[PDB]
């Protein structure tokens, strides 16, 4: 589930 890896990466500032 790489889609969520990206989502969480996108979550970090």
């Amino acid at each position: 589930d790489p889609q969520h890896l990206r989502k969480l990466l996108q979550a970090a500032r």
